[PDB]
């Protein structure tokens, strides 16, 4: 009680009065004295630390959109294809124009055309969110989060507002089943901005499709299929607007190159009506939204697991496309390749890590399967090919299984600050900080030593809710001289899931994505 | 919304039920496959490791109690003194017989009399206390956190449930007015124990002494004066109720030695009346106290302060007495020294460090200057002595200021699991973490090397609220080539004090504490 | 006499309000406006700073 | 305190000011660019001043509050001051820039500090 | 009729809405490209003639 | 306010100071940081315009 | 007028908040930073001068 440090309620209102008025993005000027003895330390000169670091601003969620490791014809997509194609059919008679595969192919181009679309919209409605406390917000946030030049928005907002209200009408007529409950996820998923807290102070994550996919019309040998090139967006030049829609441009001339294209979408309307296909609402100069706070959001994260587990190594990732096998069986399965730092070719003497049984956090005394279901897919597997490896080798993995969107690498950013400097432009840097989920004791934040592995900054903690952090600790370390692991992040009601179980739930959940019970269900004589 | 990924309601509870079979104090099973060539590292033995900590159980706030710095005739604590000491002598015809600070002296040996029994009150409480999900709980916590013997106190409860009854009818006739805000905290303080979530499997904070006060007359020639004796505590033998008692009977017994202290109970039973003081109430035979979710003292915590701002070094502390020199001025300013790890009298080529300019971390949007004012006092000031020293030297240090509490050093901890029991009593060890306030980036959790300051083992981001870590970077890590420092703890809405901002509030906060006066413009019994 | 300098609040930096507050009213300028980029955020921020100030004589 | 100028001075200079900001090609197409997005009443009026306007002396307790609160910057008249790179510029279309600087030297060096 | 061609209610006031920027008395920026052969004709700088007069004043 | 400094000679606990001069009455201390804090503030509230961009006029 | 230094009434509630926690007979720690040549001034050793005189008291 506070009752306790005052004698008159008026009097305490007059001493502890503190001001917060040390916006977002400026700096902590928090202060660590020293004592030391200058001839006995290398080359440190005041005994005075002033700090120079802002809150950090958020972290960015570098995703590859995923429609669930698929395999078998029970998988997902095939499955849904399946349904799909009937229910066409059901409406149409006489000579066949088409396969399965091949329109249900083109069915998920039309998807992932709006997954660009929609990264576009929420860069537009949310250029106008400006709260006064929050100095980053406005633009450095579109530069570091999304990836997108601000100025270059700003700018041309009237323009690149037109140029959006286009798209949504002429990709209107290109049909999409508005059942897909597919959608409504990556819709929601890049259409807003979470917050780790209710206050805007706090600091806040965004995901951002870490590339796009054009359909492949049938060449001469793979038959039709659907590629993938990656944005090119990790470290690299924040991509003005203009780049995006000049891809849009790009991935619908694919979707409709097909010479049966069109005719498909006819029989598609003849299926389903006007009322049954997706299409987005035009918007205005003025609309504006807001960063949200979705509880199981943050719990889907502080759970996930981070493909490129520690950012110490050097990551790739290849056959990301999506092929259809001999037999109409929708294929898709991402491998990739582990290696060194320095010998981008070898491994050398590092380490290579990927997790399998893995813990999962409730922040709910009482959670139920329900709630497991949703917290869970944003937590993947990968399985590695060998059984072991020689320094001249390169690491070969699988992905066993996903979510609906998979976490390739994750950063947090943060600017430090530095008054007084010649170039003006550099007297704020917006530096970032790589997020390793899988790391060591003893471990630093410079790739050089540490088999290869580095630590996090202990930055961040300020996100409430990072994902879980996990230590892998020698014998040596730990009291029972036996080697486990030590687990990091707010745990409140924890649990662990088998690698086995995590592949199971996804292989089902995206089934779900792409299935509608209701839909053959009522069709009459 | 989880409607999404279920296909049917069934199939969902069907393989989204997993188990929470996972209770805190067991060891978190999770796995981490990894490959390398066993050519090139030193001795690692399979290539798969299994987890084997259990969730952290909580956190020993060691703190030394707390007056308030006072060195003046002026600093609060001696103006309260002549205050109360007024009302007493107020309508009394007598003659001095005593200065105002030989009053204030007896009273406060009563209250730290109490500090004793009421930790001892919480011991006999939370020994019924039981959750089939913390295994942690009965036991463990009263070993590591509270520090006091279990299986002792198992085999002996009846009696000193019965032994503190008596104690408190003791205590109960003991001239200690009922009015003193400062008792209403140390109570509340030493008589629960605090979740840092709703949820019984989470982590929980808990104070506990560092030592306690005796009376003395005969210890300095000035006159009757309080003597703080250290409760060997600091991680050597976790203490038994036996001894617990015993020295509050010669605590008791040493107030009662002094004739004047006596003359004086009478004064005050005289200006006060029957119910105009202190009573602790007895136990029944069902009470049994519950841990408890108090949303401010985990702020508190965030934000507090650590003496020992850094295990890695070497803490000492002396002239903790209250003394009064020419009747009419209390004293009291805790001081200290810090060496090296291994010259426990030199400090050599390490780094003494102390925290000034601080964060302040609020978890609501709008703070309210109420929520400061009890958020605060938990932090404090230390400011070293000379300028500069030399490898053969002492790095000496004063207290500033700081609350009511004080908090020493901090230490967390978990269970460790041995399948292969070599013993029976040996296959779960419990194992503590130092928790070091400040420290520079690249550091490790071993004492070794890090100009003798360690990191923190990771794991303590399990601990929702834990103290603001604070580490500094030499220009070389910073991205800005100008050194300063970084801020770990889930902050949402930050702000910083300066050192003098600080001390001015405690040297505010705990003259309230004390306050009486306004039991001077109104007169009862 | 209060010999005073006009100011606009020291600021150095792609952050120190001033420059944040000229980004804000540039794009409630250039909002619903179909033309083309004539001139960044500041050009426009120093036009009218211009304005204020002679004002401030007047 | 040099010579307590007339006003013939005060609008000869505001005239510069005005004729100055209307000089620039640019600012003109952006005066547009403003109304476009204003309006008529979206912009500053100065009133006029009437026949009988005459204006009083106020007592406002703020404002003096301000100034006994406030910063004198020559802090101490017994010393010479400067003050330089008042200007307000922008590099690399995007940052507003402008901190002025000054100097410190005695009443008789004007050029060094001495022992002041 | 304009409501030929407009798409869209919104569409049309979004990129149609250029401004009238120029104030009678400004320079009227027209532009004209032009390409021809240095080596023939008496000095000409660049192939780009940016506009410099503004609407006529009066007579 | 009118500070003036004494020589730790001048003053009465050999330790150098400054005394205040002005008609004092419920006084306090600002930090120089603080006070810097404060104006970064101010300034921007001045030229703030957003809350002209949650809705739009003429 | 306060209203012209901030946007909503409750964002400057939070940002003005300044304590007047300096009791009565306490310092008034103000500060005066200095510079000068030490070899041309007599005995003043620092460049900093925080204040220990608290607000007068009476007479």
């Amino acid at each position: 009680d506070w009752s306790w440090y005052a004698p008159s309620e008026l009097v305490a209102k007059q001493i502890a009065n503190v001001p917060f008025n040390v916006l977002a993005g400026t700096p902590i000027k928090a202060s660590v004295h020293l004592r030391y003895d200058p001839s006995l330390v290398s080359g440190l000169k005041d005994q005075l630390f002033v700090g120079n670091n802002a809150s950090i601003m958020g972290a960015r969620l570098l995703y590859l959109p995923s429609f669930g490791i698929s395999t078998t014809v029970l998988d997902g997509l095939s499955m849904a294809a399946n349904q799909l194609y009937a229910y066409v059919r059901k409406s149409n008679s006489g000579a066949k124009v088409y396969e399965a595969p091949d329109l249900m192919m083109t069915v998920l181009a039309i998807q992932e055309a709006y997954r660009v679309l929609f990264e576009i919209r929420r860069a537009i409605t949310f250029a106008n969110y400006w709260n006064f406390w929050n100095k980053y917000l406005p633009k450095q946030v579109f530069e570091q989060l999304l990836a997108i030049d601000f100025d270059d928005l700003m700018s041309n907002k009237a323009n690149y507002c037109a140029q959006f209200n286009l798209m949504a009408q002429k990709i209107n007529t290109f049909a999409l089943p508005k059942y897909f409950k597919s959608i409504l996820r990556m819709a929601y998923v890049s259409s807003n901005i979470f917050m780790d807290s209710d206050a805007v102070t706090g600091q806040m994550y965004a995901f951002v499709s870490s590339g796009y996919y054009r359909y492949s019309a049938t060449t001469s040998e793979s038959g039709t299929s659907l590629v993938y090139r990656d944005w090119p967006v990790g470290a690299a030049m924040p991509r003005k607007l203009n780049r995006l829609f000049t891809v849009l441009r790009e991935l619908l001339d694919a979707i409709y190159g097909d010479a049966d294209a069109q005719t498909m979408f006819g029989d598609i309307y003849k299926a389903f009506g006007s009322d049954g296909l997706y299409s987005i609402a035009e918007i205005s100069v003025d609309e504006t939204s807001t960063p949200v706070f979705d509880v199981d959001i943050l719990a889907q994260i502080e759970n996930c697991t981070i493909l490129e587990a520690n950012a110490g190594l050097a990551w790739t990732l290849d056959s990301c496309n999506v092929t259809q096998s001999k037999g109409q069986v929708l294929l898709w399965q991402p491998t990739g390749t582990i290696t060194s730092s320095d010998n981008t070719e070898h491994i050398a003497g590092d380490i290579a890590v990927a997790l399998g049984d893995r813990v999962l956090n409730s922040h709910i005394m009482e959670p139920q399967y329900s709630d497991v279901l949703e917290w869970t897919r944003l937590m993947a597997t990968i399985e590695f090919d060998k059984a072991s490896v020689t320094s001249s080798e390169k690491v070969t993995f699988k992905v066993t299984s996903c979510g609906a969107e998979l976490i390739r690498n994750v950063l947090y950013f943060k600017n430090v600050w530095n008054d007084a400097a010649e170039d003006a432009s550099q007297r704020v840097i917006t530096y970032f900080s790589h997020f390793s989920q899988i790391t060591v004791t003893n471990a630093t934040d410079d790739p050089t030593s540490a088999y290869g592995l580095m630590s996090n900054t202990l930055d961040f903690t300020q996100l409430d809710w990072h994902p879980i952090i996990y230590v892998t600790e020698t014998s040596v370390h730990n009291v029972a001289n036996l080697n486990s692991i030590l687990i990091g992040g707010d745990l409140k009601r924890p649990t662990v899931i088998t690698t086995d179980v995590v592949k199971r739930i996804n292989s089902a959940a995206n089934y779900a994505l792409y299935y509608s019970a209701n839909l053959l269900s009522n069709i009459s004589t």
